[PDB]
């Protein structure tokens, strides 16, 4: 048979290994020939895979570099301006990588230029949080100031955001051991630790879902009309660069100033962690000095799309798609996961050689650029907008499947939480101690749902990977999945020269159980998508979260039962809508079970496609076009994070703060009415046609 | 048989007579209970005609009354401030009429109150380029001013938002003879041109397409959030009222200043025309005060949704829809229209009484409140926009079936190009000389083509009514149809009392011959598109008309050739756009006559249905974001007209005149990128989907 036992035991852990050190010799940073070199070589394959077209999808759009001849560097300097030190010029290369050529040094990507001299102000982790708390209980000023703040916690552009905000002037971020240095591990290259010269690169962007910043809304493609530098979108405007603990060290040892408010501010070097500003009175006259010549420019990236047409349903599209570029080798972020993706199609190619082809079409993709802001998927996702809104069924994200090795990790819509239990309970553990046990049971015992006995943990879409577009702009039904870490004990080596094939093959996934297992998971949702005769999608999950998520919104709200009372705002509009999509899917669940008759059936599948395009606004989200799900965006704090129900979440933010109590409350009750209208509007879609 | 002519043949000219004495003997004003009991007579029916759903569908959106105690009135007051001359409280009523109760005396819906005292100019038709001439040629300064404006030409709200742009203060609108009183014909009760007693009513809202002033994006339902007045979208922010020739007379007779700068400035009545400002010695120190107490209040209305189930496609939906709520009696507009409607679904209702269903779902619609600003349509389509969106085949308007009793006129999608043609040539001409030959015989003759010969002319959409929402904001394919006048040679009692069942009975069509050719051709639209087991729709159609568009935006850029050199302004991307829409189109017309491969047949379907929906920008058009299709807008310059490329054609509206010519020229390339794009992108949905 062709079925999916068949499409999954042809997939094997050692062609992963293989592929993994196939895209891994060589650095294939966005728009340098090395990775349109890769693109070519995947184009390659997949077509001898078996697909039915391989195609290259270009685009020229935004991107960033360090300048090659001026390097970036930070210097402390003293009141006769000598430069008596000064942060790394690149992280020490790994073992038997110290000749490999163009490996571009740590920097933030889309900093801008200059040369900032000033006094340090310590902000923990940047969050929104650090930053009322300095300003509002320390009475501490920003403005002016260099800020140095740890990695951590939430996305880095939010970070600068809050900086900038504050009124900062130059930004240098740095890894602290507490948050990047396991306890008891080896450093690279002896364990899986970030050592002292270690550096995590990134993008400090904030798009909110825009993608290239010249071009939002449209493709950036050969005739493109590109907004001016100065109108870009998401550019942050103070320099920024990135450094280890080793360099941060160094620059911390003479903060002076306020204590740390608490031990939470505290990382795990031998310094204070004072909050400044300045240095302490024997260097009170030195200054910290960044030297940033980082240039923009706009660069073709190369996006690889694989077709494999259905036989039944060919306009109905099931998307796998994850990212090729990476920072410098990415031994895990992307490669592990572009691995698990090629040694896919691999499979559904042996078995479309054997004369099999999925009920619906499966599309391949590997993405570029998604390293400086997801430029690869939303480019091709704005091109292709009109045949994704009427055709997408659904995307299955593939970035790195690897970020630990303790248990599975699932984020994806409420619509797929059905599949993905019945899957994993058809699926081998590949967890010691479980040997003989299906993966749900590893995985419920090790992630328990907060909320169910006997069930695991799924978490909510936000951002920070290339679902992006498709989940929060285009409302198409998303999912990821990865093996992680035990949360009870990122990961360390995340965007540094260290995260090579070796740091995998020797210490993450030696047997490539893991990787092998998330393929299985991965792939077995596509064949499951693609094959399924009834989309294999629950409605009535999703209304089981809408009111947990009303539940939830109603409880921020009433932490101000006086001003609720003052304004008259009723969230009962919303509760009512959660009531009868409940009623409304439970009918549905009803007519889809005993409904041969094809057009009940396209009908019906039609129904289930367009429910997760139900909760989209095309208003969007204020002053944020491009996040249109009413029910997720990624959180304005943090856009690794899913929020639900954003428009009313920020619209009750600090609002004790607002000037105006009774503008900020209408605004309250206008989000309530939003949601409380689109999801009754999502219910209806379910209702009998006519 | 139960075909195309079991239906036509069932549809009778004394029932459509009958219904329209039913729908118009007494007034039927938006938000009053004689519209709300017209709508619950139709709703049973309709239920009683064979319909399986008959509902209301409410909202609570602005409206607009005078205030019955407190009536609108112009003076021409002296130094004194003495009243020395009244305008009427109201039009003398009707023959047999004055007696009935509730008739609304003429105003301007949502005037704003107050009572300007001030100096008249006179701005001819107060088009754009009216308002040019005066400033830029005459060098004559509106502000402080009260604008005489005579209507015509263009959409009244234009001619509002024109001279409030111009700084004027208060403005009065009249009827001129020049534009409303044919040569040689009675004026109303002994033929069927307007008396010097007769008024226009009519909002003067410049809304965007954006429905309810208050509540923009979602439906006006028991919840809503509604934006404060001083927010509302679209409102006039000085005084207007309307008057009659004979009131406006009395007020120009005195005009001084500047003479009219030509023959097209002066209408027919017996006075100068002159532009002022102001009266002439005699009467130099009179002025002319406004008198405008109306207010503008949240009422409800109700639309009347019928359902007549699809027997093998119920979740495609064919839209037949048309206003209910008049100005008065609405003896043309809209009863002429509803009472058509109401005797198709008669039609449909006897068929499907004897065992036929359509193949696809037909949803009937009366709406509510148009005449304020399609605010029924548009609540209806923002409520239901997913469905709509996802489901909309098209949609057929149903406002008034006659404006003349000369020709047909048809204004619609180039989708429907051929299903006009086509039906056009199976029906019987009313005409006089053409008995026994088609209507697309007498129609081609009376109305070429500009561009073909043998074939009939054909018009744009653009606003002014209930299609707006469906085809501008949803991009549904949609269309329209009624008898029209011999433009070599509005109508005249339009928006007046006098619009009456006797004016079309006695003076327009006697036998309702054209009536029933209307509802013909109304009707046979809704049944192919409901019916025809293909989608009756040709995309090639469109290619040729964009080629034509192409061609007419470009010649309009090349008027300023020395600017397209300097700014590198290049159509050649929106031409290669068009010749691979031409190219796709044509190969996918091939596979489509040469596919019971019913998924096949669902796909190409679906494929011609979302044809409508790809020239849709979510982004909308530049401050205009429910006006998203980007070939046609209504025309910034009126509303009545659709204008092609709107994008485009805006951004070199005026351009010599825009200050920063690089700024300005950079737009009209942005422009043409967004329309290239979205043109290859909608080309791109008739491609082979895998
Ligand atoms: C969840 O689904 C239910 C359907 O089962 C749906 O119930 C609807 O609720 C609305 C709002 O409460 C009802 O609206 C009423 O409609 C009647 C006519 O049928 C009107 O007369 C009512 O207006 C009067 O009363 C109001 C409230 O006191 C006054 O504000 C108003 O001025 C009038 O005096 C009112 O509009 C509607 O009938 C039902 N529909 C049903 C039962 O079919 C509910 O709205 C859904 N939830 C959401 C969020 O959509
Ligand atoms: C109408 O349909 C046709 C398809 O039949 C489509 O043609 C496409 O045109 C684009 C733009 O001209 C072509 O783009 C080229 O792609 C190649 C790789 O295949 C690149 O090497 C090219 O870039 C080089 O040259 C450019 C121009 O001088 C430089 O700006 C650039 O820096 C590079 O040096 C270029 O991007 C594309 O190959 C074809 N596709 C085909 C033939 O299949 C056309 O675009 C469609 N019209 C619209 C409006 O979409
Ligand atoms: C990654 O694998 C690819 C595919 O096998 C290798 O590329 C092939 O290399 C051989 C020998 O140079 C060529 O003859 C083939 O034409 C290549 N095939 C392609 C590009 O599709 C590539 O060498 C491997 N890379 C590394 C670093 O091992
Ligand atoms: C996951 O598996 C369950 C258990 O088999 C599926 O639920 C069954 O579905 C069949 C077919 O509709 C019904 O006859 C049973 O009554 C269901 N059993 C239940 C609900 O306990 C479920 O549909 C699967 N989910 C998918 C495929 O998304
Ligand atoms: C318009 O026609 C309707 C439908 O025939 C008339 O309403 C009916 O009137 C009779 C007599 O009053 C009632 O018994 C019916 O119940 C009504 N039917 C409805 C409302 O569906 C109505 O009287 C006619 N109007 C005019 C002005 O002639
Ligand atoms: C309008 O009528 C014409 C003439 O019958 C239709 O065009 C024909 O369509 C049939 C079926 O696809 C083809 O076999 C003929 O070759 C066509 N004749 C032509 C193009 O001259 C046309 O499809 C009709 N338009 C509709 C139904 O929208
Ligand atoms: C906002 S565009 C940059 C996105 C980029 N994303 C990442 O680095 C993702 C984040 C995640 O999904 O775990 N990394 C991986 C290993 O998946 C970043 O955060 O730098
Ligand atoms: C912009 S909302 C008001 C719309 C209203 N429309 C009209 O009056 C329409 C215009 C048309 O389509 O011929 N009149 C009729 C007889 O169709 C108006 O212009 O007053
Ligand atoms: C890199 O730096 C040097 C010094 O400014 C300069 O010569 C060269 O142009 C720079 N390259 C850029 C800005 O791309
Ligand atoms: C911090 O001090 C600077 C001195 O230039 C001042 O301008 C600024 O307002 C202060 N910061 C805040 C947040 O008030
Ligand atoms: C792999 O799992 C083992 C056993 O729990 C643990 O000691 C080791 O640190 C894990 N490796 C990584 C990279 O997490
Ligand atoms: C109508 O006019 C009179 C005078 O202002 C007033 O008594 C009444 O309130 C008005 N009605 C309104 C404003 O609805
Ligand atoms: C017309 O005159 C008034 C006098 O108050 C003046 O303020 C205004 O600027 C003039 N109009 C124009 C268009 O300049
Ligand atoms: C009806 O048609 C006749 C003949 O052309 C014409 O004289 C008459 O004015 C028309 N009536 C209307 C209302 O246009
Ligand atoms: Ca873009
Ligand atoms: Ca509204
Ligand atoms: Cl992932
Ligand atoms: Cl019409
Ligand atoms: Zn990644
Ligand atoms: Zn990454
Ligand atoms: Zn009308
Ligand atoms: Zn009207």
């Amino acid at each position: 048979k062709h079925n999916m036992k068949a499409f999954l035991d042809e997939l094997k852990a050692e062609n992963i290994k293989k592929f993994l050190y196939n895209f891994t010799q060589i650095p294939h940073l966005a728009g340098t020939e090395q990775n349109f070199q890769l693109a070519k070589q995947i184009q390659s394959q997949w077509k001898e895979f078996g697909l039915d077209s391989v195609e290259l999808a270009h685009y020229d759009v935004l991107l960033s570099y360090p300048n090659k001849t001026h390097p970036n560097y930070i210097s402390i300097i003293n009141e006769d301006g000598n430069e008596i030190f000064n942060t790394s010029l690149f992280e020490p290369p790994p073992p038997g990588y110290e000749n490999v050529s163009d490996i571009v040094p740590p920097f933030s990507a889309f900093s801008p230029q200059g040369m900032p001299e000033g006094d340090l102000v310590y902000v923990n982790y940047a969050r929104t949080e650090d930053f009322f708390k300095l300003e509002r209980d320390m009475k501490i000023n920003c403005s002016g100031k260099i800020v140095i703040a740890r990695y951590g916690k939430v996305f880095r552009g939010n970070k600068v955001k809050n900086a900038q905000l504050a009124g900062a002037k130059g930004v240098i971020l740095y890894s602290d051991p507490a948050d990047y240095f396991a306890p008891g591990v080896k450093s690279y290259p002896d364990g899986w630790n970030l050592p002292g010269g270690g550096v995590q690169r990134g993008n400090i962007l904030n798009l909110n879902g825009a993608g290239d910043p010249l071009t939002p809304g449209y493709p950036a493609n050969e005739y493109a009309y590109r907004r001016g530098i100065a109108e870009a979108v998401g550019l942050p405007s103070i320099p920024v660069h990135p450094i280890g603990y080793y360099d941060a060290q160094k620059l911390l040892e003479k903060m002076g100033g306020s204590a740390p408010p608490d031990s939470s501010w505290r990382g795990s070097l031998k310094v204070p962690y004072n909050v400044g500003p300045g240095f302490t009175g024997n260097f009170s006259t030195q200054k910290v000095k960044m030297h940033i010549h980082s240039t923009n420019e706009v660069t073709r990236i190369y996006n690889v799309i694989g077709t494999l047409r259905g036989a039944v349903e060919p306009d109905r599209y099931v998307i796998l798609g994850g990212h090729r570029d990476s920072w410098v080798f990415g031994g895990i972020d992307p490669q592990s996961g572009a691995a698990v993706v090629h040694e896919i199609v691999r499979s559904f190619g042996t078995l479309k050689k054997e004369g099999w082809r999925p009920r619906r079409t499966i599309l391949f993709a590997s993405w570029d650029a998604a390293e400086f802001g997801l430029l690869g998927s939303t480019e091709w996702a704005e091109e292709n907008s009109r045949l994704l809104q009427e055709r997408g069924v659904a995307y299955i994200n593939a970035d790195s499947s690897i970020e630990g090795n303790y248990t599975l990790r699932v984020d994806c819509t409420p619509l797929m939480y059905s599949l993905v239990h019945n899957l994993t309970k058809e699926l081998k553990s590949p967890d010691e101690g479980f040997e003989g046990k299906s993966l749900y049971e590893s995985w419920t015992k090790k992630s328990p749902s907060p909320e169910f006995s006997g069930m695991p943990r799924i978490s909510k879409l936000g951002s920070g990977n290339d679902f992006e577009v498709f989940f929060q702009r285009l409302g198409i039904a998303s999912g990821r999945a990865r093996y992680t870490k035990n949360w009870e004990t990122g990961y360390p080596l995340y965007h540094s020269v260290y995260e090579t094939y070796e740091l995998v093959e020797k210490f993450y996934d030696p047997m490539f159980k893991y990787h092998l297992t998330v393929a299985q998971v991965r792939g077995g949702m596509v064949f499951e998508l693609a094959n399924s005769i009834v989309l294999p999608f629950d409605c009535r999950d999703y209304a089981v979260v809408l009111r947990k998520y009303a539940d939830k919104i109603y409880s921020i709200s009433m932490k101000h039962p006086q001003e609720m009372k003052t304004y008259s705002v009723s969230f009962d509009s919303l509760f009512s809508a959660v009531k009868n999509f409940t009623e409304i899917a439970s009918k549905f669940s009803e007519r889809l079970q005993d409904f041969s008759n094809p057009i009940v059936l396209r009908m019906m599948n039609d129904q289930l496609m367009f429910l997760e395009r139900a909760f989209i606004d095309p208003l969007g989200l204020p002053d944020r076009p491009f996040y249109r799900h009413v029910i997720y965006a990624p959180s304005s704090h943090n856009k690794y994070a899913g929020e639900s129900f954003p428009g009313i979440y920020d619209a009750l933010f600090d609002i004790e703060s607002k000037v105006d109590p009774s503008k900020a409350w209408g605004e309250v009750k206008r989000q309530i009415y939003v949601a409380a209208f689109t999801v009754q509007a999502a219910a209806e879609t379910l209702s009998e046609v006519a």
